[PDB]
């Protein structure tokens, strides 16, 4: 006898993750550089819900 | 009996990475660069959800 | 006796992720660049839901 | 006995990835590059749901 | 006998995480670089919630 | 300049594996019963490598 | 100027595996039952490596 | 400059491992059961390396 | 001008475990049951390196 | 200038564990159980190294 019952929203489960012998170089000069987004979950009721974003300028 | 039961909205489950010897170089001037977007769910009830956006100007 | 059950909205699930010896240069100058999305959902009620997106301008 | 029972509206399940040694290199100037989507469902109630964009300018 | 049960808005469990022997040089002039963002949920009610965003300039 | 250089013996590499909903019941009386054998090497300089055998008697 | 050189001998790299909802009942009498072998190497200079192996009786 | 060198006898690296909801019942009488076997090497220089073995009788 | 170098005998590294909701019921008489066996490496110079064995009786 | 450098016997290391709500209940009468081994190297000169072993009787 339920009401609203095992609901799940942004979620997020049974993650993983293994990371050896990664070289990474970077070279920036007036930008934007995302890396390394790993298990990120999010809400949002009224709003914008951005991940990894770049904007060099506005 | 149910009334919404077991429900799964914006959901990722079961998920395994492995990474051994990568390398990557990165040049940028005045751009917007992205890499490693791994496992994120979200949710937006009034809104743009965006992910791994870039724009180098506006 | 069900009312609306076992629903699923934007799943992912049973992913397996391997990668041994990746190079990857990459070199910009005023672009948008995106490499590495996986294993990623969303819901977006009202909204643009966009993924792996670039503008080098507007 | 159900109404509206087992219901899935953008999913994805069972997928499995294996990438050895590729070699990618990129160059770009002014554009918008995209590689690497994998293994992504979403859902837009109203909206435009796009994925892998690319727009030089506007 | 449940009203709005088991509920979970915004979660992330189950998580594992390895690293050896990684190499990250980074060079930045005037930039905005973001790496290493692992294991993070939240909620916003009202609002906008980025995360790993990077504007080099407004 | 090499001698012997980049040997593989007895290698696996690059293994992604994924089980959603398998059901497997077995019964047995006096038999030898064999399953799941996943990613697996071995070198026997000497010796008889067997894998995966089942001899009900002897 | 290399000299017996990167060698590898009895090795397994590179192995993600998942499992959501696998049931597996067993039953036995008198015998023997393998299951769950996942990603495993060995050496044998001198001697019988088996895996996997089931004799109900000698 | 080089002699017996990146040696790599009986190795295993780079394993991630997901197992959310298995169910598994095990009956037995007199047998010998074997599951969960996962991520295991060794060496055996003079002997019977065996892993993974069951014999109801001797 | 290395004489044995960077050897690696009997190595396991970069192991990842998630374990959600697993039920598990045994029940047994006079056996032998093995699980459970994860993340193990040995050597044996002179003997036999046995893992995961079960001998309901001699 | 290396005599034997860099050596690795019998070696384990980048483990991370999680459990969230197994459940194992477990009932034997004359028998042997072995659940739960993680994380366990060893060395052995001169004898028989075991791991999870389970004789009934002998």
């Amino acid at each position: 006898l339920y009401v609203g019952s095992k609901t799940k929203e942004g979620v997020v489960h049974g993650v993983a993750t293994v990371a050896e012998k990664t070289k990474e170089q970077v070279t920036n000069v007036g930008g934007a550089v995302v890396t390394g987004v790993t298990a990120v979950a999010q809400k949002t009721v009224e709003g914008a819900g951005s991940i990894a974003a770049a904007t060099g300028f506005v």
